[PDB]
């Protein structure tokens, strides 16, 4: 079988706008949680969002072609090179070396795309007509746009795969991507999640489903998973990005490793559209067969915890059915205390954090952590990061449609 | 390597409700293409579209359901019960057996989902503040959401979103998945319905529609000379994949046998597909090793663009030799239009019971040779000749090419 490793990690969110920036943030316990400034959202039941205020398209495109792209592939555009470059590969044009580009293949993620693009050019259309819809609104909006726009900035032309899983769509880009190269269809893959729906039709949509914290008095209190005082997630924005190569190319060539691929597994609960299954049975499904995949001790479990009351429960109960025990469950967090659910860009996020943490030895907490919940009694890495070294990390991603992903990275 | 077999299949277009009428309809060469009623498009630079007109949601789903999901959804829903129901799979309750469902799961494709379920929320945000339908109604994935719980497949819930080529890719990543022991048998579906104002305006805008408004049933033409942009349509393609073992032993009729794929990326341009076919090209040349048969017909992707059909007609001739050494090729987007995300299911379909039937699908519209389209495009008349094998392209916005070969039984 083909090993794959981790040779390239870049990120966006609303901590930082690189990896180092942004899980340092994480790891203190900071909150990009705020009050939205992207629209004018005083009169909305939800006030509150995980934005990035200090992102500046133009040094990821010019300012010609910035119009041409919705927000969520700017995002993914800055994540993507900052793990192209992390990992060596490009050449001295910032590009795939063009004896290789042929095998060097893009799977990118995103819950929702270009959302406020499709609002805004739909109030266009219904007002003045359809001569002013702009002439780059679908090359701005469709998601698969990540691929387009980023296999052409590095002149990548292998497999050009998308992800739309809602909130898992970010682990699915990556175990799209395993599969690819371990099917031989490429030796190395880009692998992004992408998500900025940070707009009135997405705030005023997942509050019409009930699914957004409204504590709108303290933003940075809002998200705070396992907690007792749990009331919905709260909407972030952001990339991350990973390179994955075959094992050879990369010893062979000497790139740093950061992580090897172990184990992954997928499973749909075909239970609710919306609400996850009684027992998190689907999430207990995917979570054992990455495990049995992997073959290692995993040290820490980088948790889905939206911190909503339901999802946290039901995983909660996953995680200790599927570890046999409360006491064998390694450290759970779940790190959207810090940065918000990024819905799509979740998994992709959570993955480059959970390898991070494992790199440094240094375990993010879940943030707000106030009021134990009696029903929710795992090991939550409460408020403070913890020193530990582990060999193996998880990553749960339980999304919309009861569409569940979880993957495991080791040590390399 | 594990085999892999289709052992049902749907699928509703603008020619027919089920596969049987649809693929009747296409091989007579008739044309679903009928001007815009499902909104008002009598203001529009474009008015023609593949409706779907005798389509009844009510079969498929229950009223408090249409706020949950997309007309893409519903489509989904019809071809996917077809193909369900075709497989034999289901028990006495139209649910896969409880023994089965953990080892079954679904991909989806969709290009855009429910766009005008967005388009309506965006309005009416606009107009009276902070809803018509759910934002859970729009997302692509709730195909496999809906899909799931309605057969009780527990299986892997994958989606596809790769714009033109969905339909493909969906069925390449459940065979993927099969290949590599995470499911026993996939449902796949691509499915599409994106027919209204912000749809029709932002392919309209970008100049990718046929303008030839006055006479729809001649507007969607690849290949021919006048051929001048697509038409839109709707419609959902489904197939069941299952492994071979798994099929056999529990009597499955077969329809075809899996026989290889090919995936690349033009990284050219984000809408102009690549000079040559480059990376068409390369995707064809990987199925065909791949699969090592004979591919007897192929079923171009053909939108009835300009460059599409002539970069595609210079990729297939530069992979088999010559335009003489070109398998018969012909485009049924003439017939149901471009369905965009559903394009590559609804084909894969077509082209499997062109393979069964013996009976090869025309191109439509052939009036005025192009010098530079020189293939054999099966004008206008359907083909009568057995083939061993067929080939199915999907080359979408944003330079991402997919292929699958399919063999005979
Ligand atoms: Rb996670
Ligand atoms: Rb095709």
């Amino acid at each position: 079988m083909r090993r794959i490793v981790v040779t390239g990690m870049g990120m966006i969110n609303s901590l930082g706008l690189n990896k180092e920036d942004s899980f340092l943030a994480i790891a203190k316990g900071e909150c990009g949680i705020k009050h939205i400034e992207s629209f004018d959202a005083s009169a909305f039941p939800v006030r509150i969002a995980g934005e990035i205020t200090d992102f500046d398209p133009t040094e990821v495109m010019n300012p010609k072609d910035v119009k041409k792209a919705g927000r969520f592939i700017q995002l993914a555009l800055k994540a993507t090179r900052e793990a192209m470059k992390d990992s060596g590969i490009l050449d001295a044009h910032n590009r795939c070396p063009e004896e290789l580009a042929n095998r060097m293949g893009v799977s990118s993620g995103s819950g929702i795309g270009g959302l406020g693009n499709i609002e805004a050019n739909s109030i266009f259309c219904f007002e003045k007509g359809p001569r002013k819809v702009n002439p780059f609104f679908i090359t701005s909006a469709l998601v698969n746009m990540i691929g387009g726009f980023t296999s052409i900035e590095f002149g990548i032309k292998g497999p050009n795969l998308s992800s739309v899983t809602a909130c898992a769509a970010g682990t699915h880009a990556i175990i799209e991507a395993v599969k690819t190269i371990l099917l031989n269809g490429a030796d190395r893959m880009l692998v992004v999640g992408a998500e900025s729906t940070i707009c009135p039709v997405g705030i005023g949509g997942f509050a019409s489903i009930k699914a957004l914290s409204t504590r709108n008095d303290e933003p940075k209190k809002a998200s705070r998973p396992f907690d007792k005082d749990r009331n919905g997630f709260v909407m972030g924005e952001g990339a991350g990005a990973l390179v994955l190569e075959e094992y050879e190319s990369a010893k062979k060539r000497g790139a740093k490793i950061y992580a090897e691929f172990a184990g992954y597994g997928e499973s749909g609960d075909a239970n609710h559209i919306t609400a996850p299954a009684p027992e998190g049975e689907g999430a207990f499904r995917a979570m054992k067969m990455a495990l049995e995949m992997a073959k290692v001790e995993v040290g820490y479990v980088n948790a889905h915890g939206t911190s909503t009351h339901y999802n946290d429960l039901y995983e909660s109960i996953a995680l200790k059915n599927v570890f046999g025990s409360k006491e064998k469950v390694p450290p759970v967090s779940s790190t959207k205390g810090q940065i918000g659910h990024c819905l799509g860009a979740a998994g992709a996020l959570e993955a480059v954090i959970s390898i991070m943490a494992m790199n440094q030895g240094i375990l993010p907490p879940t943030i707000n952590q106030e009021t134990p919940d009696p029903e929710c009694d795992l090991d939550y890495i409460p408020n403070a990061a913890r020193e530990k070294q582990v060999d193996a990390v998880m990553s749960n991603s339980f999304g919309f449609g009861g569409t569940n992903g979880v993957v495991i990275f080791k040590k390399a």
